[PDB]
């Protein structure tokens, strides 16, 4: 069974509607800035949660750095410029997320954060808020199917 | 130290020539027909490799399923659609590799066929060549990198 099979399976989301991300470009509709502010409200909000079992995941990264990080893999992977890999190289989430303790839980939290950095946002219409978080909710389960491996 | 510092140490590429593939759009410049001859012509050489300790490594892969794979993945890297994800989701490329025995030596193996297929081509030009196996050679060893926490 493939990863991608077992991320559907658990996330209730597949490849094809997570991709659908795909059919237009949101770096081009939502522009740059957008990108920025929503990760740093999500980040915000995972460097201040009161649970430490998720706050500590984090505890070896630098919140500024992890922000740059995700606004620049956004951007690249959702229609705009290739910063990340300028910088980093291949995103390679699976291997990049090996020194965390991926789980399903662990996911459930992560999209709780986002999905509130979503709800803050101004700049980010319902069309684009759907397709982001079919994204996120199938990309945070392919990391638990990853996770599970390792 | 870093997958992407480790992959430029062994290398001898890092990340930034590595990824002067998106400096201009390379699907665009060669075209779609082009990248299917250079990854059927790859496969041919991998599978008819007499070195039964590479050969073996691609025995569960069905030849025609890998060569789909390999310049779906490309065309969508190098500026064309993509259709990889669409039908796989994320690259993940050291997640999708953490099956096989990915050593310095393989790593090798597979550009010398790839070179192979390089000089066999009509429709890629030289500043092209260039770019594309600096991205391969890094690439190659970003996945030794990765292979050797798994
Ligand atoms: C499933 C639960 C998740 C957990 C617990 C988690 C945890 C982490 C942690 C601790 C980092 C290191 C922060 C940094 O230094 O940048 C990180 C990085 C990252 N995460 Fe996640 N993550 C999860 C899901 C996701 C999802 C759903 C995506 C994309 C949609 C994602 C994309 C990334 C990216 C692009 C990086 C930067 C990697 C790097 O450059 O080092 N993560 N994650
Ligand atoms: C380092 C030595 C390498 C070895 C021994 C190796 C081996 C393999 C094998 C056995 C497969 C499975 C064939 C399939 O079912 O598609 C595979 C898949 C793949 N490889 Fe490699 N590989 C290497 C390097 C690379 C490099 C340098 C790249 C990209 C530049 C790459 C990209 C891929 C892709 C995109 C797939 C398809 C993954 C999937 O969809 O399952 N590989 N590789
Ligand atoms: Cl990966
Ligand atoms: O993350
Ligand atoms: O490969």
């Amino acid at each position: 069974q493939s990863l991608q099979d077992k991320a559907s399976v658990l996330s209730g989301v597949d490849q094809a509607e997570a991709f659908a991300i795909d059919e237009s470009n949101l770096f081009d509709k939502l522009g740059l800035q957008t990108f920025i502010n929503l990760s740093t409200n999500f980040y915000t909000r995972v460097y201040d949660d009161e649970e430490e079992w998720f706050q500590s995941i984090f505890s070896n990264s630098n919140k500024e750095d992890a922000i740059q990080n995700q606004y620049e893999f956004f951007v690249q992977r959702m229609g705009g410029p290739p910063l990340y890999s300028q910088r980093k190289g291949h995103p390679a989430l699976i291997g990049r997320h090996r020194p965390f303790p991926v789980t399903h839980q662990a996911a459930e939290r992560w999209l709780e954060h986002m999905q509130n950095a979503l709800d803050d946002s101004v700049d980010i219409d319902q069309d684009s808020k759907i397709k982001m978080m079919k994204f996120f909710r199938h990309t945070a389960f392919f990391l638990v199917a990853g996770n599970e491996l390792k």
